[PDB]
């Protein structure tokens, strides 16, 4: 039984591991190799700060409620010992910043203290007229990365540094199941008109005394797009920039100038503080996650691809959930397989 | 009119400057200098992480009451401006935590959303059954120290570096009105027996993530008896040592070791912290602070001596409150002096 993911990113490593622990009891050769173009100090996994929050209001598809769910106990669940900062994994309390009032989130249950701002607390805002308050987790992007992949590779689990042209590239050469974690680039091995980029940008800034992340919102600009901090381990992330089908992976003067604008203007003590650098990538976006099964028809006889990318810009806060669905449908291969 | 300020610490310094802000558009020759023996590293308010948060119960003094508040509503107002940083002023959150439960702490209202600990939050805690949450102020004694320094300098109150022998040494060499802030030291220059050592001692260590408060509280060992972990700046800072009466200004082996455990045992990520250095100073505990006016009956006149010591293990908490209650006293002589 030989298994090949494509995506050395948060979905791949995710899901590689998650069908790892979950079946190497229950198969014999189970092999299992990540084919990746980019590797993990390079992926957009690697530019999130990695804060766990789903949108405001409710998905296209009402399970991924459940996957945020599920990734915010496991990652909590796992709090204190002493892998927590390996993976650099820690709790952090911060602000939501609106103009005019809105409706809770669905989350507010999952999430600890959540609450809404009180008015001592929105002075401190004079560009806004409400918010909430709460304590959420952050999964540091590279970190994350680094220990997955020492985990898979403790596990036997094999690397290669490639580009996948096609699925049947991949069949062809000798595998049973293919995961699909390819991200905006999905739709390169099976165009998909509904993936696209959510092109960002963030400034990677010096900053600890930086407690709490703020959040501000403003769907005069929509979602990821109002400027944010969100306190990171060691350095203090500075974003606020989203724009469909843009594919320049490359820094841009006016995103910058955007981004440290609106932030300097929320929080103006970071006018002292030093950049360490800046970063763009792509959200892949989705009206919604796109998870199923699609057996391939092929040659002799058909491979079968579990398809586990467009998490758009909450590819952390779910990616646990996903995971374990797309080891559940990997294991239903199995049962039919007459292997389960 | 000249006058003398004893002691460099948080509480001098406040005093002198708030003295000097409210009254020098109103003395002509209004000289300020300050005698100290030990100064700005050397002091016992380098040593305090700068939490802001008064004793659980309400005070001897009702007035101690809003000093803090005050002091808290002000540094609270420059929360934003762009010098917090310098100040070593910023905002945090975090946890108290209680094995019973407990009457809400009087200052509730003061501090920034306050709200009891949720069950979920309780279960990062075993060994804690109780507790609350709420948002404060850090204002970092190393810096606020270095601040009031260079404020105090432009005005060109001036600074001696010398250890004073009695109050009328500084009479007899020429002063008018002695402002006394000489900490738990008091006592070599006019017994005091209600006022002694809450020695304490610290850790300052390396864990960048770790971005709340969290003060461990037990009737059993008793307060500043417990563990707590508090985020400065640059370092985190690590302790729950009190002792009546301990003179010795040297860091302990066991302590050392008592700080460690009770921190691990609370934050077993702490596991990683990298000692960077530690430290011991004195609280300056005492039923009441001793804010108040006294004639030292001195020579052919007398001279004025305000009274600010003794403020316990909580002088950041409070010292904004005690200065101007200090310089009120000091405009209290000008009048009954007529020069005013
Ligand atoms: C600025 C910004 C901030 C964000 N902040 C957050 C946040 O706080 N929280 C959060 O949850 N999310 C955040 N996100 C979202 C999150 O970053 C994405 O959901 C997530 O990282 C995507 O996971 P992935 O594995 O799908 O994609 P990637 O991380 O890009 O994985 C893609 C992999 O696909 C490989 N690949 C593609 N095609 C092929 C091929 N044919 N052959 C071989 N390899 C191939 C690439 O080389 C790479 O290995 C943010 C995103 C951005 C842009
Ligand atoms: C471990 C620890 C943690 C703490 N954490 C906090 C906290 O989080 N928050 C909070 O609000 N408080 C905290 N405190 C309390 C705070 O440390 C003190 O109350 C504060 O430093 C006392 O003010 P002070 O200037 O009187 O003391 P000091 O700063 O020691 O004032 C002493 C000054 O007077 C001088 N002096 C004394 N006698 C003479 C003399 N004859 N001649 C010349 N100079 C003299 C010394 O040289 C020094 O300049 C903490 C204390 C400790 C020990
Ligand atoms: O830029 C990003 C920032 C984040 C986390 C912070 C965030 C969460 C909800 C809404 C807005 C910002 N997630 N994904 C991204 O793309
Ligand atoms: O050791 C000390 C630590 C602090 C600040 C944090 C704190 C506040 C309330 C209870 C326990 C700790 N203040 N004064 C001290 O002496």
């Amino acid at each position: 039984m030989r298994v090949v993911v494509i995506g050395a990113g948060v979905i791949g490593l995710s899901t590689a591991l998650c069908i790892h622990e979950r079946y190497h009891s229950v198969l014999q050769p189970l092999d299992i190799k990540v084919y990746a173009d980019r590797f993990t100090p390079l992926t957009t996994t690697d530019v999130a700060a990695g804060l766990w929050q789903p949108y405001l209001s409710d998905p296209n598809n009402p399970q991924e409620a459940d996957w945020s769910q599920q990734t915010f106990d496991y990652l909590l669940s796992h709090v204190h010992s002493p892998n927590a900062e390996n993976l650099g994994l820690f709790l952090i309390s911060g602000y939501n910043l609106f103009h005019e009032a809105i409706p809770d989130p669905s989350w507010k249950d999952t999430v600890l203290g959540f609450r809404k701002l009180t008015p001592r607390e929105l002075d401190m805002f004079p560009d806004y007229g409400y918010g909430w308050f709460h304590t959420s987790l952050i999964l540091e992007g590279k970190n994350y990365l680094q220990w997955l992949t020492e985990r898979l590779t403790e596990r036997g689990v094999k690397f290669f540094q490639r580009k996948v042209e096609s699925f049947e590239e991949v069949a062809r050469e000798g595998a049973d199941v293919i995961v699909n974690c390819t991200g905006v680039w999905a739709g390169a091995l099976q165009r998909d008109p509904l993936l696209q980029p959510g092109r960002g940008q963030i400034m990677k800034v010096d900053a600890p005394w930086m407690k709490h992340f703020i959040l501000t919102h403003d769907p005069e600009r929509g979602i990821y797009n109002s400027p944010y901090i969100i306190p990171g381990t060691q350095t203090v992330t500075l974003g606020g920039i989203f724009q469909l089908g843009n594919w320049s992976e490359l820094n841009n003067i006016q995103d910058h100038n955007t981004i440290w604008e609106g932030c300097c203007r929320l929080e103006p003590t970071l006018k002292n503080a030093r950049i360490i650098g800046e970063r763009t990538g792509f959200r892949p976006v989705r009206p919604q996650i796109r998870l199923e099964r699609e057996q391939l028809r092929t040659g002799p006889s058909n491979t079968e691809v579990i398809h586990n990318y467009g998490h758009g810009g909450y590819g952390l806060t779910i990616h646990w959930g996903c995971a374990l669905e797309a080891a559940k449908l990997f294991g239903r291969i199995l049962e039919e397989k007459k292997l389960s």
